[PDB]
């Protein structure tokens, strides 16, 4: 379904460039439920990630229309914003593919 396409479980990651290491976003190992939400009132999209166990929000960001979203592997996607690199480590290839499709749709909307 469309709404099911708009979320997926993944570990949210950030890249420590100085030490060349991927680390958990928010410092919290584990998967989050990662959603793309269409905030229609101001015509924005947000990516919101909340940890599956403790339910802490680890990412909550507006998607910029010029985002370069890279599908680096079958289960790991990444993007930059502000020289800060974020990643999503999906639990499965199928969920990675559906979330990518959701992101690409959001970017199409934001650029029309």
């Amino acid at each position: 379904s469309e709404q099911s396409i708009c979320q997926a479980r993944a570990a949210v990651m950030v890249y420590d460039d100085a030490n060349k290491k991927w680390v958990p976003a928010g410092g919290s190992t584990g998967f989050s439920r990662v959603h793309i939400y269409h905030h229609t009132g101001n015509n924005t999209f947000r990516v919101v990630g909340r940890k599956i166990q403790d339910h802490q929000v680890v990412i909550n960001c507006a998607i910029p229309k010029g985002l370069k979203y890279n599908q680096a592997t079958q289960t790991f996607h990444q993007w930059r914003d502000a020289r800060q690199v974020y990643g999503l480590n999906f639990g499965s290839k199928e969920d990675a593919n559906v979330f990518a499709s959701a992101m690409m749709h959001a970017l199409e909307v934001l650029n029309s």
